């Protein structure tokens, strides 16, 4: 096989089965593979996801070089995954100079300019979420946080994508918000996933047989409704949807089914996301009381009487940037950053072969000691002005890095933050029946809690 690769490297790392790879390692989940692989192996290491060779680096400078230097010449792509179908056009799935034209087409969607003027309609979403929490706080019903965030990230993305305007946690069966209840991300850790790794000469078998990794009800219900969503209708608005239509007037020339395929990763991308960090930052919260009522604190000074948030009175509450901050330290949901070796090249004094996945453990590397004091325990101080520079940005990379980053990161900061600012000027949150304390960590292919995060609500 390929399995001698890394020891003819002299590339430590644990040793592999024929056929699996190391596969049979992830019982406990990727994280705490790459946990342990780091503790025991230092710097670098290698390991096989089937035949698959996946080479780990922890250094900084070697990470900039991957993420950032050598990105366009020899770091262009992520590891092609599974039956993709037409999606095979959306932008983080794409390779080369597809994606690379598709990144451009799609910057202009992202900058803080038209960021700002999407805040009001998720602004409004802040409301609809605070009456759906006011109604289960003055019942004193313990609360799934995971639904309602679930549902608040739901309605800002239909609203700030296509302008489909639904009071989701009470609109469960309207055909949009139903099975627009998703896409849920992909569990790489689950059966299918696992044999397509051992089998990945199966994949070609399955794309013929027109089998998708995103389910095609889903797909198409969309691909229509976007098709239908244009007459166009319009013969104003600023969503997604038509800042990308809009595009398509005045190298460039954006296909409509392409198109399609970013509205539906746009979804994929930033449903669960936000929700799950938004449930891991209110855990922190409940469980943190004291930081909690200093960001309710600094919440009333930039906005007292309960003022509507803005997108400057946003950018300028640095306790709640340093929460989200250090809650995504914690939890880094992409869990690790990937990108595919397209030359034999030499980086930093080490030989990296073609066809190499070079993986960088953001999970492993949030929570090393050597760059982070006591790294288990909540500590937004981390992030203060005075601390903030003691920060190396290839440790932490919550989002990426380089120009193959988080194009929605603005975006999903920004999401966040408008939420958490509605709910906790009405809101306390406080731990309860179940409160799993300490939180559990899922063994599957997700950075997930174990059991969902439930607190009670109590109303300022
Ligand atoms: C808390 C929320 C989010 C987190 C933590 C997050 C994190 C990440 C990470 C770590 C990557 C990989 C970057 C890399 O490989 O260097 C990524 C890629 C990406 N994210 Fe996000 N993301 C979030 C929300 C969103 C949202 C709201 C959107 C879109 C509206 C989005 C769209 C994308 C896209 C399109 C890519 C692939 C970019 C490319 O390949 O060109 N994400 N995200
Ligand atoms: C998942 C797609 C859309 C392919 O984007 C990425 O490659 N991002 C990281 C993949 C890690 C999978 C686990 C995961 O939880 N995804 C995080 C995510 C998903 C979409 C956008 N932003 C962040």
């Amino acid at each position: 096989h390929s399995h001698g690769l890394f020891k003819k490297l002299g590339i430590p790392g644990p040793t592999p089965l024929p056929f699996l790879g190391n596969i049979l390692s992830y019982h406990k989940g990727f994280c705490m593979f790459d946990m342990e692989c780091h503790k025991k192996y230092g710097k670098v290491w290698g390991f096989y996801d089937g035949q698959q060779p996946v080479l780990a680096i922890t250094d900084p400078d070697m990470i900039k070089t991957v993420l950032v230097k050598e990105c366009y010449s020899v770091f262009t792509n992520r590891r092609p995954f599974g039956p993709v179908g037409f999606m095979k056009s959306a932008i983080s799935i794409a390779e080369d100079e597809e994606w690379k034209r598709l990144r451009s087409l799609l910057s202009p969607t992202f900058t803080s300019g038209k960021l700002k003027e999407m805040v009001p309609i998720i602004a409004q979403y802040g409301d609809v979420l605070v009456r759906n929490l006011r109604r289960e706080a003055e019942t004193g019903k313990p609360v799934t946080l995971k639904d309602v965030f679930g549902a608040y990230s739901m309605d800002v993305i239909t609203s700030t994508s296509f302008g489909v305007n639904i009071d989701s946690l009470n609109n469960p069966q309207d055909p949009f918000v139903e099975n627009t209840k998703k896409l849920l991300r992909f569990d790489f850790l689950d059966p299918f996933f696992l044999s397509i790794t051992v089998f990945p000469f199966l994949i070609p078998i399955l794309e013929v047989l027109n089998i998708c990794v995103f389910p095609r009800e889903v797909t198409n219900f969309l691909r229509k409704s976007v098709k239908r969503m244009k007459e166009s209708r319009l013969e104003h608005r600023v969503d997604f949807l038509q800042l990308m239509i809009d595009s398509q007037n005045s190298h460039k020339a954006l296909s409509d089914l392409e198109l399609v395929a970013q509205s539906i990763i746009f979804i994929f991308a930033g449903y669960e996301t936000t929700s799950s960090v938004l449930s891991f930052i209110m855990y922190e919260l409940a469980t943190h009381p004291d930081v909690q009522q200093k960001l309710q604190e600094e919440i009333d000074a930039v906005l007292p009487n309960k003022a509507p948030p803005t997108y400057d009175t946003v950018l300028q509450m640095e306790y709640l940037d340093m929460v989200v901050n250090e809650t995504l330290r914690l939890f880094p949901i992409a869990m690790r950053l990937e990108r595919v070796c397209k030359k034999d090249v030499e980086i930093n004094g080490m030989f990296i072969p073609k066809g190499v996945v070079v993986m960088i453990p953001s999970y492993a590397l949030h929570r090393d000691p050597k760059y982070w004091t006591e790294p288990e325990k909540f500590l937004p101080e981390r992030f203060s002005k005075k601390n903030k520079d003691n920060i190396d940005p290839y440790i932490y990379t919550p989002f990426g890095s380089g120009p193959r980053n988080c194009i929605g990161m603005r975006f999903a900061l920004m999401n966040m933050k408008l939420a958490l600012i509605r709910v906790l000027q009405n809101f306390s949150f406080k731990p309860c029946k179940e409160t799993q304390i300490p939180l559990k960590l899922s063994l599957g292919g997700l950075l997930q809690p174990e059991k969902p995060v439930v607190l009670k609500v109590e109303s300022r």
